[PDB]
């Protein structure tokens, strides 16, 4: 499923992402936009290390979910990577919450540093009623 901007913003708020571990909703919106373009079925193969990024938040199969074909991988979210490809993003959200519980926080995603950090991210939630 490809979420519309405000539709996603309201969903994330309902799932308790606003201010989770100090991360504003606008930051989560900016992260999802640059990771998958709000596409829940987004998958990305990283030929260099044999891992694949799954879902709206592009969780890497080497650390977050299990796809069985990634060498020396862990499954910190304790989920099959298939779970991160559902139209329902509850699991993808629980896993993203898990990621930011580590010291790096929102920085765990390099895309966030490049496209969101130190920027005016208000535009992502403006007019959504969140």
């Amino acid at each position: 499923k490809v979420f519309e901007r405000c539709e996603l913003a309201r969903t994330l708020k309902r799932l308790g992402m606003d201010g989770y571990r100090g991360i504003s909703l606008a930051n989560w919106m900016c992260l999802a936009k640059w990771e998958s373009g709000y596409n829940t079925r987004a998958t990305n193969y990283n030929a260099g290390d044999r891992s694949t990024d799954y879902g709206i938040f592009q969780a890497n199969s080497r650390y977050w979910c299990n796809d069985g074909k990634t060498p020396g991988a862990v499954n910190a979210c304790h989920l099959s990577c298939s779970a991160l490809l559902q139209d329902n993003i509850a699991d993808a959200v629980a896993c993203a919450k898990r990621v930011v519980r580590d010291p790096q926080g929102i920085r765990a995603w390099v895309a966030w540093r490049n496209r969101c950090q130190n920027r005016d991210v208000r535009q992502y939630v403006q007019g959504c009623g969140v």
